[PDB]
């Protein structure tokens, strides 16, 4: 169980930059993939669905296609790290990470996107 | 595998009646309390937190204090049944059941409240 903990509740980013938003969870030794579920969401649009190690491209929302990815490397450290490359204005909003790894919690994260200033 | 399934996505209810909204989940005739978590929420108000056998009373928001309860009887049958008694207009809105039982899924249910005159 415990609690999902978030380093930063707000990320302010540049248009066309990259960002990695993070949700930490209690890990403790190795990662038992059978126990792990990570869902990232915003505005009820599926960004990531990780289910015991399974991800399907097809479930992802098109706006996030080929840009958002979950850094599997950080998962073993108890860090659900969503990385979105080439941040779009439309990506501004509230993100929900939902994690289960022997008990479950969710946190909300806000994103503000600065204009490109053409 | 794990998918939360809802009989009714909308409930239209009477003011001052009771309602019971339900979220079904896969149980294999097993029903391991230690594994099960049920969170009911609406408009970011915690209604129920069933955690590992017990209802957590403390975290329930005081608007749903003596009114919302989880039907424990149904849980064994893979049915997270939130019952709220004496429905107020304020109880109209979108409910989110989050269930974790060896894997995890959520669904939204909308509630519309009638009062005839
Ligand atoms: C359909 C395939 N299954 C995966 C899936 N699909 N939609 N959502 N989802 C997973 C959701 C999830 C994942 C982890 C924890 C919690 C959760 C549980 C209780 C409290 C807080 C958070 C939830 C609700």
């Amino acid at each position: 169980a415990f609690t999902v903990t978030v380093p930063k509740d707000l990320y302010v980013v540049e248009y066309g930059s990259n960002m990695t938003i993070e949700c930490k969870f209690p890990v403790e030794k190795q990662l038992d993939l059978a126990a792990l579920i990570v869902y990232w969401e915003m505005e009820d649009k599926n960004i990531i669905q990780f289910v015991h190690g399974e991800e399907d491209l097809k479930v992802q929302h098109s706006s996030y296609r080929q840009r958002a990815r979950l850094l599997k490397d950080q998962l073993s450290l108890g860090n659900a790290a969503l990385q979105i490359t080439d941040v779009k204005l439309q990506d501004a909003g509230v993100y929900r990470c939902m994690i289960s790894y022997g008990g479950a919690d969710y946190k909300r994260i806000t994103v503000k996107v600065n204009a490109p200033y053409a």
